[PDB]
């Protein structure tokens, strides 16, 4: 057994949403920045969303391997309530872009506007 990410359910970012001035964290800094060039994140950041990798859920967001997209995940998704992104070896590449940018969405904090 290697524990696969088996609670990955759809997620999708909110209408009339509102993007936090929030930057990525992550001790993968080149992960870390790969997202933030995504964002739009200046300085200084209103917060951190530190990014753990999987089965490393202690982050605010865990990165899960590409390998587990599937079509439902099309607009996001999320392992159990802490916020996905997609990763192929710790990166991010041309295949892991168009789901990571609605990953990021669904990270936009409308909700408490």
């Amino acid at each position: 057994f290697t524990e696969q990410p088996i609670d990955l359910v759809p997620n999708q970012p909110y209408p009339n949403a509102s993007f936090d001035n929030f930057k990525f964290v992550c001790d993968n800094i080149k992960f870390a920045d790969d997202l933030n060039q995504l964002t739009g994140y200046k300085k200084p950041a209103s917060r951190e969303l530190k990014v753990t990798f999987f089965p490393d859920l202690n982050g605010d967001v865990v990165a899960i391997d590409y390998k587990h997209y599937t079509p439902s995940f099309k607009k996001g998704a999320k392992l159990l309530h802490k916020p996905i992104v997609w990763h192929v070896n710790n990166a991010t590449n041309k295949a892991t872009y168009k789901p990571n940018t609605w990953c990021i969405r669904c990270l936009w904090s409308t909700k408490p506007v």
